[PDB]
């Protein structure tokens, strides 16, 4: 059968909203500035779960193919495209459409993969490590001697942040994950693993550092964000980049009053900083993202970062992939493949 | 009868509340770790104008001698102090007490003045340049190719920030001040001068850079803070370090419970997350006690000075008896650079 497979989001809601639909195998004809490519692997992000629940404000109208990060092979390029050609391995960063067999994207949103890196590391590199880099360095301005709190240090962005913190001299890493992963945390580079499930991490951090930490990374959101503000040392920065507490909390069917708010004078008198980052709402900045991608690839070629994979799932098991992240059962990156 | 002169803030209100008093010149006896020194010059900041109207929460109870930075000669060394000796030219950064002829301060809060540097430039260096360095780099994370909005670019902190931006390559600096000072801006390193009194600086910036700027420095506060938030590029940071919008009407006491919520910019976590901006707050007055941080910053600043990369510009120096004429000089925003104080007539 000369058909292509695609994952489509017909409605907003639970895991069942992602359906497998067919398409008429057609000859690739990307327009000017475009690029048709077949996908080898796809990444699963928390922004994907936010979009599936309807909380991505820049999502195209339904029905639409989900997926924001992919990795595959260029099959064709349109007129005016000289930086890319057929057969090149590329990492794609988009707003939607990455969870299918074949996709046509703007060539500006693709980046060539260096050799010796598999597609699995490539699909596990873009979103997580770009977010960790831009949170730690662009906003957090990570320096030697600093102290960092990394929430969900076992997750993809968490492990990425731990590895990136190991690149800076004398960085105290506070990692939060289940006790079953604590050992692995110390393997990943975490200095003090803390289990937020049994005890309150604020006191566990205050007993080791009474004044707090320099940087706080908050993919949790809600109440924890407030906590992250009060754990800040002078010149400290709390950077929120996710809503894990919303999708991992007791209400996995959302219906939060714990939204943190601050005034300008409160920050002026506390000498603290609040930051918001989300790669989905950032595209359009050519140099801003290209420099980060280049520095990440250079760090990779020096053997200093290596995306770890937790599990790979076919399209037919996309649900089993998403729940794998929803119940926080993943150690690494959850991937999708368009395989039978 | 040799006596020492002091400036004492006796009440909250107009310029008349800061009065010049005197005391007997007792022999200097600094305690352990202390240092007694006679001040040649003292720096006037906007925090002092806030304190005179009661807006400086960390100010000691009245009556108190205000002033955060001074520059003079060490006259007595307390016990345990070995890095300092008599005759040393030092600039000192404290929370209060610097508007007088003699001070006994912790030696760890003083720094040796370079020989090629005058006392006036020394008393004009610490507060403004420390604020500019920590705003642009610690919070703003200034990088080459960035764009910075420097409000009150003719002020002390503003000129310090412009000089500090000129050390990073290809930094476009937007400065807002009245036209009468625009010339002084362009030589200092401002790329696009803007008159906030005759033009709307937001759209004036957007005409040159439609996506905004990378860093915003807000000494104005209030509604302007909100504007600084809406001029931020992706990954942009707005750093508030003053409340110049409130410091009009120098004769009233500005303490109010409504200072906490009225015209106060507020933001939520999701609002910052959906955008790609950050909101920062800084105030050196609410920051003392951490000597290692500030000492590293001061060492870097003195290196930059000796390399000819920064130059403290002086607007005017005033005797103590004209402290009022000093304060209005900064309160009416007629100064280009630093307004200083000198003890003697």
């Amino acid at each position: 059968p000369p058909l292509l497979r695609c994952l489509v989001l017909t409605g907003f809601g639970g895991y069942d909203k992602v359906k497998l639909q067919s398409r008429p195998a057609a000859p690739p004809a990307p327009g000017p500035g475009q690029l048709t490519l077949r996908l080898r692997a796809c990444g699963l992000n928390f922004a994907d779960l936010m979009a599936r629940q309807g909380l991505y404000d820049r999502l195209p109208p339904l029905p639409v193919t989900p997926g924001m990060e992919g990795a595959g092979v260029v099959i064709a390029v349109g007129e005016g495209v000289s930086d890319r050609k057929a057969g090149d391995r590329v990492m794609v960063l988009n707003r939607s459409g990455m969870w299918q067999e074949e996709v046509t994207v703007p060539s500006v949103q693709t980046f060539l993969i260096p050799e010796a890196m598999t597609f699995e590391e490539a699909a596990a590199l873009l979103v997580n490590y770009i977010t960790a880099y831009m949170v730690l360095f662009d906003f957090g301005n990570l320096q030697p001697g600093h102290s960092v709190l990394v929430h969900m240090a076992a997750g993809g962005v968490g492990m990425a942040a731990v590895q990136l913190c190991r690149t800076v001299e004398n960085v105290t890493v506070f990692g939060t994950a289940s006790a079953s992963k604590h050992e692995a945390l110390k393997e990943n580079g975490v200095t003090h693993p803390i289990d937020y499930h049994t005890t309150d991490y604020v006191d566990e951090i205050k007993k080791i550092s009474p004044k707090g930490v320099d940087i706080v990374m908050d993919p949790l959101g809600g109440s924890d964000t407030a906590k992250g503000y009060n754990l800040l040392k002078p010149m400290g920065k709390v950077v929120t980049y996710g809503m894990a507490n919303l999708l991992t909390g007791p209400k996995r069917n959302l219906m939060w009053w714990n939204q943190f708010s601050v005034t300008a004078l409160q920050l002026l008198q506390a000498n603290r900083a609040v930051c918001g980052f989300h790669l989905g709402y950032l595209d359009g900045e050519v140099e801003l993202v290209s420099g980060v991608v280049a520095r990440l690839l250079a760090l990779y070629n020096q053997g200093h970062i290596k995306p770890h994979i937790d599990s790979v799932w076919p399209f037919e098991k996309v649900a089993d992939a998403m729940k794998q992240m929803q119940e926080k059962k993943n150690v690494g990156k959850v991937l999708l493949v368009p395989g039978p």
